[PDB]
């Protein structure tokens, strides 16, 4: 990507337009990540928050986000399991809202495929795919480099090609990631399972709490504060805000 | 491999299949593994699920399974070995059931060939051998590359191809592992022989437990909970299902 | 760089001419860094340093300095973001302090660009920014190459690169990095919020230390002393001097 | 190495042939180790292990072995040294076990020579002697190899290249090893000089310790459980069985 | 370099010419380190050594040193710190001993320039330097290499070429190091200001110790035992002997 | 190196030569190590022992020993510092003594050479400077290569080759090491500084075991036992047998 030097007495004189922000706390245009263990829930989440940008409604109940044309590549999961998930999902959206989401998502299968973003083949393919598009999901980024996810030097690299990707065509890029790659990351978000200490604090009993999810940002430069937020996972696995009560009695002692 | 993108509307508008499970909680076309120390039964029981897809009897007693062309590829054991291991478990099956096994498995030992995945050579000769075929067995992973298994990059790689194998031809992958390679697979099941304290718990006496081992599935993303199965070790280690009581009174001080 | 032998009946006989100073204990055509960790404030500092040896005002309280020529390269940040953070800065300035700012001072976005000091595209391109240059500021060094930058002989290559660019051409290079490295560098300056500590012995009551940020010289080989300076954060980040005074006698038991 | 599939029917059907051993535990046509401290006695074990095979007497009385060619290859010891160890073992035998081993067996000093298995030259030499011969003994494995004994990618290379030289040939290869590497072996045998311990515990006074050494096998996969061996040291280093018995009581308190 | 066999019986025959120190218990042609924590001294202490066997004063006190052409060559200082370090040390000379200094030392800054000794351009431009010369003073070795200076092999390559140029040319190097390349040097001297322990020991008041520095030889293979040096910081940094004065009874308890 | 297999029948039959020792415990035509930390005398003794073989008298009182030419090769000492150590020596020899030594050895100085075994260029020179030899010294064996003393794989090629030389000129090879490397090794001796516990165990005050050194073969696998020695340090470094009696009876408690 290339860029025009700044006009440093135009940004003086008049207000800017606001930022535009692709999620919360994320400006479009850049790279952001979503991290948690494996089995969290970020798949289902990302698919979740890849059909409201792509023009579907705010079943998270995160903020209102503009609408933008979506891709999402799953690198993991076998076709039939994302066949699975999007019926799943199906459940819980109108007739209009399924045809608004399948008008502006796109979802293309790579397991299997070996993507490569440090070979051009495979970066030419990508940046091809993010011209005209506001969001790309990558799940997850173990599948798009054979680096060493250790070795910073290589790391940048691979987080640079995404950068320059998102800055060259203005589609941001968010990538999934099982858990350095943060500390080259300016947006990060994640997901954490209900702890058994989390399950008395919400008065959800253990045994239960294996249906329960935080979300939230935890690194971001801009943009007000975006309050954690508790999922309940319904058939299917599909995400839900969900209806908790503060135990601020205890029911005995934890 | 290649994929179409996905249909989201049809996705939505109506149930898929249901999913198609090669063995218990992996689905198939994908790659999963068999780990456990060697010595433990890792070759056994895999000879004789391959046997049970390939057409044979369900002797292990586990989920019934979908039948295919299957190929066992044991590139560690001497061929008379094999020749050994055959013998013993024929003793279990009846004229016709020998019959089954023989049209739907094939076992090509590997000792003294070197396959190397990374090599084109052996990548397409390996993909060509999947064609057409429901499942293939590499016992042990460690000799079908040249890479070190602790590094990620190098090892993302050889893993990588055989996804790209499996979801290429539609046969599913699994290789056996002596006990990161977890972090990069979706299936995996184990065998543990039985401990001094499982011995206690299940009224097997000690120095007897040699005969015992238990087969389970640590990590899976679909379908119902498989439960841990507790083999007897027969004349050969041919595994059958033994029926073993839980000593609910202890005999004595564990 | 190419340098001519000292002239030491010279430098015994006449008077060495006073230091040139870029930046308070920093000699000019050198090359120095300044550090603190993510989100302390260094783009804003850095922005507000390169505004006043562009011509702007002294708004810092620091040392008068001398103007010519800057090039800031923010690396990291999408273009908006700088947008806001000039207009934030803007309204400190008076018409004339905003064309003398301007005129000097140039800022050029690379998000995304991957600039590379060891490749030869970018070494000279580099080279070419600096000359006729005072001041050229790298937000923040992690951009500039690909190397491990715990690896003393990639980075003194790196670092050896930005020494030879400011030899050469006389314009000083200050990079900034998020907090072995500092090994390599003569000057080093940094950033670091207020704790809890220090905003009970400067009489700042906690809850209120988080608009507070102190800034310093850690290493410097000539020069009188910098007195550390406590810095107030405003509206848009923009830093003013708001003086504190050492509480003598604890308000409790610290 | 190249195998025909196996012929399931048949294996089912025909008894098995009685696995061919080259050495107790050890199948003939793969590889081996014999590991042990340096000086423990290798050398002289491996050396009249080689004469029995080769055509001579089991002065060693482990159990009777197929005989067959077999050369040994001493890369450690001066030529000089060689013939000493010869002379000496040659008084243990009569003249017709003499020109046994003579006739059957080749030994080929290697010291300076640097032969490297990962070499094709070497690769295709030590292929070629193998040839037509029983078992090839490596003297010791370290002058074999360039690689770091301690990564198992360079050493699955090398041992793999073991493997296919004795798969293809049907020539056992046993390489000795001075005391990870073991993980890669199926066969493994040790030799270990009488400890303090061990004397009090077979009736043998401390002071005469120094005459002992086990010979045991650590790893092996079929056949009759090897029992440890007893051999006491003799002029030259000529070992012999000399039994030892089991102290029940204690001489004092060990 | 390439040398002539010794004529062992001339050797033997009568007692060889005394040998010849570039500095004490350093022997001319080979090579040697200074070293010490960055901001000792080390700078000036080289600069007035070499002055002095430029032809300057003995100010420093330490042996009478033959004289001879010496090259200084500083790759860390701006070139205008130099000259007010001359300007300094200029007055304590008189004008005889400046010009005498002028006369035979050479000061080439290399700021910027990156000389590497392992890039045939620099080894031969170095070696060039060095001929006839008596000393070469790189300051410091950091900057003449881009090898990590904990890796054996490298440095035993960077070291090797600087004993190819000494043993060459007859021209001495020592290269200055801010606190192994002690283990492949021969002569090693260093730099240690004083402490608090040692401000004590030497009736010098605490606060004050800032300004005195011990200087030792802590590896030599000849010559006779040289005695560590306490010198004081004059204006400048200019070293002078100071007369210390051992505190025999303590002014109170240490 | 290359050998003739080995003649069996004949090694039976006859009592073969005995073996030819160049030092105590060491086989000629083989590689072996003198070791221990630096300043402990290793250049010294090797320099005597390389003048007894040449046809020197057996000043250090080790077994008489056969004679051959003798070439050592010093990498660290200035030749000067060897005129000097040549004359110490020159005065514990007759002048027939004188003579024989000179007529039996060879020094060639290398400080600065920069030897590479691994190089084409020096290991055909060293090869052909062995011929015809039987004893090669190099001190120390740091300065003939550039690897990693702690990689296995480079170092068993640095020492593989000095066995190739060794073996096909019959020229024995010993290198001094300052202190892996002796794993590789089958003969080692070391030297070994008087510890103030050894001085006390020799009625040797403090102060005087300075003047003492102990020497012992510390690995060996043919040959009489070698007893440890006790040297004094005479004028110059020279060694020679200590007068020393054990102190049976404390002077105090030690």
């Amino acid at each position: 990507a290339t860029h025009k030097p700044i006009n440093i007495l135009e940004a003086f004189a008049a207000a800017p337009p606001p930022l535009d922000y692709v999620l919360p706390n994320m400006v479009a245009g850049t790279v952001g990540a979503l991290v948690s263990p494996g089995g969290a829930g970020k798949s289902m989440l990302a698919l979740q928050l890849a059909a409201q940008i792509a023009g579907g409604p705010d079943l998270l109940e995160v903020g209102e986000l503009p609408t933008g044309p979506v891709i999402y590549l799953p690198a993991e999961d076998p076709p039939t399991a994302i066949h699975h998930r999007l019926h799943a999902l199906g459940a819980h959206l109108s007739a209009e809202e399924r045809q608004a989401v399948a008008d502006g998502l796109l979802i293309q299968p790579l397991i299997g495929s070996l993507p490569n973003i440090m070979a051009p083949e495979w970066f030419d393919g990508l940046k091809r795919a993010a011209e005209g598009r506001r969001l790309m999901v990558l799940d997850t980024l173990r599948r798009f480099h054979i680096e060493e996810e250790n070795a910073s030097g290589p790391m940048a690299q691979v987080i640079g090609r995404m950068e320059a990707i998102a800055a060259d065509t203005g589609c941001s890029i968010v990538f999934l990631h099982h858990a350095v790659l943060v500390d080259n990351i300016r947006w990060q978000s994640y997901l954490s399972s209900m702890t058994s200490a989390e399950a008395e604090e919400w008065g959800v009993d253990d045994d239960q709490r294996r249906f329960f999810v935080r979300f939230g940002v935890s690194k971001a430069n801009y943009g007000a504060p975006f309050a954690d937020r508790w999922f309940r996972r319904h058939d299917g696995g599909v995400l839900k805000p969900a209806v908790l009560e503060r135990q601020r009695k205890s029911k005995g002692v934890p």
